[PDB]
């Protein structure tokens, strides 16, 4: 019936979903996956809660440093590597690259991804070391004025979905829109997932804008509402059945809260030291 | 328990929830709503069911024919007028442009909207009766050779959603973008429609969605599988709840059926006298 930590328990009821009402599939490799398209789960995040997966850890260093990267607007995997966050390093490689046929592309150069159409959207991408101040629509400050200045709007949203930049990023974004919505002085946002694994890279964008709309918040000056996570294709790996069956017989923790240690000039005024998780508990690794 | 339209019936539950749920923002140019922020549902589409609410009838021909000019690429409003569809009769008119700005456009020209992104995102608008040929990305194009060539594909994605011409259009597009999906030889799509009155805009937009998956699902020599219909700010006017209530207390009929009556060459090759609608059958008007 009743679960200290009711909106982990849904995800795990999602995955059960999956499991048992989902059709499996193989692609061209030969790889197995099981899939519902189209699903949609709800998560509180008043009081600083945050949605990180208790059940199986999220590697949360990845989820901060890909967000504050998103956020500056930067391309260059290797600032991310250059933090020991290895998330993006083998779609950054030379040989991932060369098979796109991005044989002149500096290795790490991601091309017009997520950062970049989020601050940029429009602008003529060149390389990631290039200086775009000025140039494209910058959504998430136009997302944050609207906020600010009209939030009752139905039209707050942000995409990295570029129909005209897809042919030069190393792949579409995962995340391809959000929409934020204001009520009683809260701060709520939906995001669209069109592709994840239910293991790993769902759990990750769920807390990914957990992080997200806290910092909105903040710079807005209001209190956080509910995260809205959609997916397109939600799938696990038909390989990983038996690590996700121990996975759902655990009892979700409490999830942890977000805490900012320092005010904030705007969106672009956080860095890392300042951002504290409390009380993440997580159950242990689970084997292959 | 279940219905013999089950899938109209959760629809009723959800404007159901709204009222028992959702959050009012009050106002009175009488226009008070009462909203929830995030909602999903799904209508099966197997055997021509195509989703045209039953207890409140839609304008199909209204669906039938904007459809059509969307997928011609079109922005003159004046194309529907001619065929006795009003729908965006008030968007296009003088009144309504100039006070946009849009002093020199003329009557009926809505700016880059719709169909002109779905079929040429990123080109340069000028008018509505310019040619656009070559120019842009035919993302519609570009999902029927993904559904056909990589029916795998996480990636098959259609969205109006052009942050850097919003400034230009009459309104930002309300169904910002779709994803396509194959699955045993069956065409699925989820639409995401960031604000609607369950009352009006939601079923129109339902039954759009459902008309294109299957006629998509025809060029592409595939069935027609599931609609998914996702929702940012779901709504109804709080002065329409008498109403409603009735609305709510009636058993829905089955769903009518497409039917398409010739060959097509391509997604470009229907016309309005071979789309059939077989039994659609309605409740009467609620004459309040």
């Amino acid at each position: 019936q009743v679960h200290l930590n009711q909106d982990e328990y849904k995800y795990l009821k999602q995955v059960e979903q999956i499991l048992r009402e989902g059709t499996r599939r193989d692609d061209r490799t030969g790889t197995g996956t099981i899939s519902i398209f189209g699903m949609q789960s709800k998560y509180c995040l008043r009081n600083g809660t945050i949605p990180l997966l208790t059940t199986k850890r999220v590697y949360w260093k990845g989820v901060l440093e890909e967000l504050l990267w998103f956020i500056s607007g930067s391309t260059d995997g290797k600032l991310l590597m250059e933090k020991n966050v290895k998330i993006w390093e083998k779609n950054g490689d030379r040989a991932f690259l060369d098979n796109l046929g991005f044989t002149s592309r500096e290795e790490g150069d991601l091309g017009p991804v997520y950062g970049f159409q989020w601050r940029h959207f429009g602008a003529k991408y060149v390389d990631c070391h290039t200086d775009y101040s000025g140039q494209g629509v910058d959504q998430l400050a136009e997302v944050i004025r609207q906020i600010k200045e009209q939030p009752d709007s139905r039209r707050i949203i942000m995409s990295a979905w570029n129909p005209s930049d897809l042919g030069q990023m190393v792949l579409p974004p995962c995340h391809t829109m959000c929409q934020f919505y204001v009520d009683n002085g809260e701060l709520s946002c939906q995001l669209y997932q069109r592709s994840g694994d239910m293991g790993l890279g769902v759990p990750f964008n769920l807390a990914s804008y957990g992080l997200l709309t806290h910092m909105i918040a903040k710079v807005c000056g209001l209190k956080p509402g509910t995260l809205v996570h959609t997916l397109g294709d939600a799938h696990v790996y038909s390989n990983h059945v038996d690590a996700l069956k121990i996975q759902l017989d655990r009892e979700p923790y409490a999830f942890p809260k977000i805490r900012f240690t320092r005010d904030v000039a705007s969106i672009d005024d956080f860095t890392s030291d300042m951002i504290a998780l409390d009380d993440y508990k997580c159950h242990p690794k689970i084997p292959m």
